[PDB]
């Protein structure tokens, strides 16, 4: 599934994710512009054979298992697979953990390069939430 940018807001507000960690909404529909274009199926692989998944690119090295990335942890305990999904349940929960493990949205380059100290409120506005 392709999301729309309000769509997108919505759905990762019901998911908690407004103000999460001290995030408001903008960054995370910021990161997903720029990780994915709001693509839910969106696969990239890296150089070290990991290979990112879905509408916040999560890495396979450290969080998901795809089976084919040796010596990597499942530390969202899930398939990697189901990041892919149109419902955006596993990668808001899985994300939640990654920006609780100290680097905050350092964690996506993206964001880093690209969100970070911008007007991200730019992002949300004119949505209806
Ligand atoms: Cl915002
Ligand atoms: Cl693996
Ligand atoms: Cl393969
Ligand atoms: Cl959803
Ligand atoms: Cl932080
Ligand atoms: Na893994």
């Amino acid at each position: 599934k392709v999301f729309g940018r309000c769509e997108l807001a919505a759905a990762m507000k019901r998911h908690g994710l407004d103000n999460y960690r001290g995030y408001s909404l903008g960054n995370w529909v910021c990161a997903a512009k720029f990780e994915s274009n709001f693509n839910t199926q969106a696969t990239n692989r890296n150089t070290d054979g990991s290979t990112d998944y879905g509408i916040l690119q999560i890495n396979s090295r450290w969080w998901c298992n795809d089976g084919r990335t040796p010596g990597s942890r499942n530390l969202c305990n899930i398939p990697c697979s189901a990041l892919l999904s149109s419902d955006i349940t596993a990668s808001v929960n899985c994300a939640k953990k990654i920006v609780s493990d100290g680097n905050g949205m350092n964690a996506w380059v993206a964001w880093r390069n690209r969100c970070k100290g911008t007007d991200v409120q730019a992002w949300i506005r004119g949505c209806r939430l």
